[PDB]
């Protein structure tokens, strides 16, 4: 039966304890999600209590990390979910994202609704994922692909 | 000489101004961009306050919505950046990217640090697009690719 | 052409405007509906400045409030939503539905994922009305029916 | 002799105790609230901090998840309610519920004046309810019913 | 047809003006409310933008203060209510209220569950008054009356 | 000599130490302040860290909840007052009395200066008694007495 | 009869034009207090939107500043006090003040208690003054003294 | 060599523990800071986290307070200065010298700048005192003094 | 006589003038701060509302820029300042110099200590500069100086 | 393989734990970071969570220290950096750095923009130091030099 939380430190806790195991093993999040069948970016943001495992998944990461049975329970339930602190982040590498929505939040706004009408692209229906490319001017930039559903908004 | 703003309100008047021109003639982003030698983002972002056009550009849009003088000056300004009214959106167009960080922040930075190391991925060398394309489950899907220089922390 | 706002003040003072022309003439927003095609709580959350109306109803509606053309130019404009002036209401009426949230927030996130699974109850795919039915055991009750699709979170 | 509560993490860190029971022994909601004579909405709402159990419904639930006697006599005791960690939900699925707000508020308060008068929908004389209906056009659809008595605002 | 605000700002405003010329004329609020049937904290909170007068109540007040027909009309509409700037008062006389709240809310909370039950004291089925009486020690007490409806709070 | 608080917590923590001794007993408030010679609502905001017990009345409410010696003690502190968590009230029943002076806080200024004067109604000489009270329309009401002295601002 | 203002601004847009006038006379505040028979703090206080001045005082700096008649009515109203912009002050000068309170906020509620007992020092009664005293090691000081009456805090 | 703290609830945990052993011992804040050579006002902030003690008064206060040596090591750590929970104070003692700053926060700053110039009346090099005497119109009052040196902001 | 301002948006609209006609003319801020004998970063806070000018540089700032008389004035007043319009900066080029005090603030706090000892580095006996020198690597870099008096706290 | 952390407490904990090891020891951060290779400002920030020390740094500070293998891994993790406890410094050393922002931001942005064009000064690529200066008429200044690399903001 399905499982949920409401306080999402009790998840959040759990993270920390993986990354120390995790640290402690010396282990990549590319390793950890390998033999899994699920995508890196979801199996990474499980451990760090922001979606759920499969059981078999939760026992296979579980297994790697030597986590207890508590452990491999709490990772399969939904989370309450929100992984900032504070509503606004205060570590460079994710602040650089909130800075792009103040740059072009309202363009991203007018360009979904010039594209695809009245509504969202969703974050739900999503995926996103992070590429490496090599710069041609040197040195290496991220490709980090938002891929959504549309949903509209129309009148009733 | 390069000119800077201080109180993002006075590009962010010019903005409602230029919108309510550019629905009166009833034109696109991508018509107003058409011609500019730039992207439709870059060029909808400088319409919203939130780049600077060069003078070419902003001549050519300003004769689009039939611009004052004093506006396609201000278009050549260095903006005070930050459209987001008070930090997190309340439409939902745009608090969909906000959630995308409140789920996958801490897995942005997991990941980056993984394939890249530490350091950010910048929002300054940095391009955006939005595609359409439709999903092969049927309806359309958006595709943003946020596209950011790899700068490194190093020990000094 | 599409066209959408990035300041809510533009559209919440044409409400304001709406709301003494409507009082002017002693209109209910049951009237003011009428004739539209559209459902009374779209079209007023509509002159309130949440939803935007197709042409024919923001002219219609702008015949009954006697408002200008760069009004109803403005009505057919996707909105920046976000009627709560400073995220918590101060409004009595209002803030009654917030303390359904403070009290029952966690229960609907529990029994969402009972009945649903994880992902979301939509507020995009979604209707609402509200419904007067006498209480039997004297005065009067609203019924207010949130009314919204299921979106699934599956693992990728 | 009614007892009650003044800060709710004690309340809130038994939820987190009820839920790992819960879990362990892959109960249900629904399942909890059976024989209860209580409404699934209301016992859910009592577990998670947020209403208080008549004696031998918390005796029940107390049964069902092997709580020990201080945790049946604090699911007893009338709440500090307030469910939502800091006024805003970070977690997607409350979050959309505080959207319906943000879009719908000021219609909901303006419907509200226009069908019963001054005053506000009653929070405390109050019920909710969820129920699972298909869609139409494929998927399931959540009607969330709030039901709440009318209380009227007159001059004295 | 009643008709209803969502903006605080036009009441305000309105608020703002009514001091102005109450000034001007010498007026008191016991003098303005003369007259009308009702209570002087009750057509003062009007005057001030949390509470609507009726029809015959708002023609008085606006012949007293020479308000324009647009002022009388907006006196009669349904307030969008909250009156404090910004959640905590900074004047000294309206933040000895706040205070209260901070040393007294909880034995509020307490003692009202002790006495009545479980829910709350009204704030609509509600009213207050300031009376003044000779402190013996000299000097001068308000007595403050707050005086509100049990509404409970039972299961479902 | 007597000593006092820096930190809320400390209090506060009793206080929940405090109201499950009370429960586990099955007393009221009433019951406890019997004897001590000092007001319900005195004795009540001690026990939540409000205010201060004399020595005697101490050891008399501690005889009755058996509470320890450095617990007797830490009631007879002077306390860091402010029993609410986080500025606005999240519980119903606490709630409505901040949405009180939502109301009327301005009303409150208003009429204390017209009965009164420049300055304020204290908060610290300053008495509060909860009264239940037959309702003629049936049901009951809560009259709570806010009995505060003048503190006049004058020239200097 | 007395006259109180409920919305600050419009005593700090009187305050900006009095300052303008100052500066174009030149004056200093000591020389518009003088001959008011009020102290130059409390003087000061009321042209900055803190405190009212009696007509004949309103009358006389009125005079000085070249203040038209509804500037010297709304000098005369009790203010809505609060002279901080948000909270904690943006201002080095003022800042200071502030970060008193902030290293020595706990030391003044100790030794108020230990000196004196429950209860606070008041801001009402109250005066405060700045003399500049030379500092024997070269440079000047301030001696900024506050005088508050003490108000006891007792059972009852 | 100088140590320092970065983190304010060491110290301030360490406060409460030495508040506890006071309590305990029945002393007063004029008696521990007999025969330390230092003034009330600071010994007692060093107790409360906001000041560090030299290792002789350290070692002085911690044997009149029975603590360990980790203790006594602590109070000569400098600290992380703050002793406000959350930016405004909650207590009424604090909050009076809060509310001095809302009603003559910027006449402070108007009147230093006259008698001083530009710059500030610093916090750093300072001292405080708190003197209890009679008030001749009955009762008692504190007089405070807060003793700071000019510091002024020249152009560059 | 020296002259103040207590509301920054006085000066910061004066800014928003000097920053259109600056662009007019096409001047620097290098060129704006030749002549006057203050350093470019004195005279250009200044300009921006966070310094005074003296009579002589406000007199020649305003002839190169066609200021009026009171604006002219105006740059002679001591302002309100507090460049940040809500406490954390939304551009990115402000917002990196607020990284640099997240990432090393408790650095700077503890490398002051040990260097200096306990006390502050001053805001106000301070100058700044901002130099562009070549990057090795390629490109360029900002060598900004912050060149502040150390001024200690010691025991009274 | 590189290892990262998600909430600041678990290295903030750590480097309280590192202060009181440093402390006891009598030791310098210069003396830590000495036999490193590293500059004194980055250990110092590694130590205190901002950092991350290469493997053998943290084996060489740790030893010095005398902390577990497990601390020593820790502060091999690249960090959740945030210093800052909620956004604004209390401590008046840290707070002269906001200070500085406050008064300088504007103008840093200025004259960024006028020296090297649109973009950013990067907190990145990115070094500080803190040097003693004594001052020409007595005591000492400490001169912070901040040194970022430009990075250009282009259109694309
Ligand atoms: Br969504
Ligand atoms: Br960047
Ligand atoms: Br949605
Ligand atoms: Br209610
Ligand atoms: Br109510
Ligand atoms: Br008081
Ligand atoms: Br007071
Ligand atoms: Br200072
Ligand atoms: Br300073
Ligand atoms: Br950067």
């Amino acid at each position: 039966m399905i499982q949920s939380q409401i306080n999402r430190n009790i998840r959040l806790d759990l993270a920390d304890a993986i990354l120390l195991s995790k640290a402690k093993k010396d282990l990549s999040f590319a390793e950890i999600a390998d033999g899994t069948g699920l995508a890196e970016a979801f199996v990474t943001a499980a451990l760090l209590g922001q979606q759920a495992l499969p059981a078999d998944a939760a026992r296979l990461v579980g297994a790697k990390l030597d986590l207890d049975e508590d452990s491999i329970l709490l990772l399969q339930m939904i989370p309450l979910r929100g992984c900032i602190d504070d509503r606004i982040p205060t570590d460079p590498t994710m602040y650089r994202f909130y800075e792009m929505l103040q740059v072009y939040g309202t363009t991203l706004k007018a360009l979904v609704h010039e594209k695809f009408g009245d509504g969202i692209i969703g974050a739900i229906n999503f995926k996103l994922d992070v590429k490496k490319v090599a710069d041609p001017e040197g040195g290496e930039r991220a490709v980090i692909t938002l891929d959504g559903k549309y949903l509209p908004t129309k009148p009733f």
